[PDB]
């Protein structure tokens, strides 16, 4: 896999945000994770965590996996990095998303994420409390 540039347009929630990629606005949905919806327990904390991590970054990048790049709602499907740090991983490490939605042929980072989830669980962080 490889990273490509993007810029932030607007935060949305824990696992979606609007980015400009190849100069077009697109809503991205983070691969391999599920944050709670805003109206659910830990939803607001997830949305805050993602918003802060991406808004504070000097460099946002998008990394597609090997399979489909957009979902049935038109959302980009990627791993997002903020100053080289993956958001998807960081959310799971902090117990603010579950590993989820692991579809064959878009699961390159599955084991990396599962490892974070294990540590978040060991620590009883957030969702796992
Ligand atoms: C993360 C991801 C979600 N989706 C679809 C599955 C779910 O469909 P349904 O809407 O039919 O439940 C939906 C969940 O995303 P959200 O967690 O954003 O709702 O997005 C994919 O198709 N591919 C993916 O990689
Ligand atoms: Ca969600």
């Amino acid at each position: 896999l490889h990273k490509e540039p993007a810029t932030l347009i607007k935060a949305i929630d824990g696992d979606t945000h609007k980015l400009m990629y190849k100069g077009q606005p697109m809503t991205f949905r983070l691969l391999l994770v599920d944050t709670p919806e805003f109206n659910e327990k830990y939803g607001p904390e997830a949305s805050a965590f993602t918003k802060k991590m991406v808004e504070n970054a000097k460099k946002i990048e998008v990394e597609f996996d090997k399979g489909q790049r957009t979902d049935k709602y038109g959302r980009g499907l990627a791993y997002i990095y903020a100053d080289g740090k993956m958001v998807n991983e960081a959310l799971v490490r902090q117990g603010l998303a579950k590993v989820a939605y692991v579809y064959k042929g878009n699961n390159t980072h599955e084991q990396l994420l599962r490892k974070a989830e294990a540590q978040a669980k060991k620590e009883k962080l957030n969702i796992w409390s």
